């Protein structure tokens, strides 16, 4: 089930069990081993109602995707990860 | 694994991966594409120690279930979803 | 998929769907029916950057594992559980 950082190979980022459908970019409820770079922005957000924060592998700093955070409290999930599929192995 | 709103058929509300057993009403750790109506209440809560908030499909406003939030910090999960099985497709 | 408290048998603590790899002790994103005892500590933490809180079964008080809580905001997950495998069935 593991989806690992493609660059450093060994580092698990998420699992297929975390995949969900909100409507290239995999959306998952939970992820691991990522560092958040900077502050959320809503500029060009692919998911209306959410802001994005760059997320990179904590081991090799590969840009894997973004943490998406809801701007309104009545939305669900309040946060998820949108991950570039080609930056993950399997 | 997708569990969709029975009414609008398009909208995924949770997945079989998210099901867990707290103890008609499916309980899941995580859900999607729900709007929360109102503020939490504990009155007649089906899960003692948790407050509920009505949760409806964001597309068709069909009442799918409730978001349950823990009233005490030492409980696990601190939040979950109780979904009406008859309001979702697959079974 | 259910992993139940071995002692009281009937209480589910987590499911295989919740297992992930942060790298005897199973790590899962989500768990249920556990009571937390005391306050977080980083003393001897098995997971640098996380503090631990003892977690016991809400029904039989068997010690199942620990809740791990991030000491910094930019970590993912912000929390998880580490559960003693021999304290669970399947
Ligand atoms: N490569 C660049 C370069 C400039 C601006 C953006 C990107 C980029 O990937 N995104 C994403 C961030 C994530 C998102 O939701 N929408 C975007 O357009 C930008 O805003
Ligand atoms: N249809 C009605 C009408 C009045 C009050 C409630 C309901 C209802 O479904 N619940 C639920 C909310 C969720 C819960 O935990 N227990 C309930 O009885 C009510 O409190
Ligand atoms: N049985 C004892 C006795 C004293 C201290 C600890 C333990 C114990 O199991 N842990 C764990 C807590 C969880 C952890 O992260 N590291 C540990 O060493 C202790 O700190
Ligand atoms: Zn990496
Ligand atoms: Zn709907
Ligand atoms: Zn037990």
């Amino acid at each position: 089930t593991s989806l690992c950082c493609k660059q450093c190979q060994e580092t698990e980022i998420t699992t297929k069990n975390e995949i969900f459908s909100l409507s290239e970019t995999l959306t998952v409820y939970k992820a691991s081993n990522l560092n958040l770079i900077g502050r959320p922005s809503t500029v060009h957000s692919w998911f209306p109602g959410y802001a994005w924060t760059i997320a990179q592998c904590k081991i090799c700093a590969s840009h894997i995707g973004w943490k998406f955070t809801a701007t309104k409290k009545d939305m669900s999930p309040q946060k998820f990860w949108g991950l570039t599929r080609s930056a993950l192995l399997p």
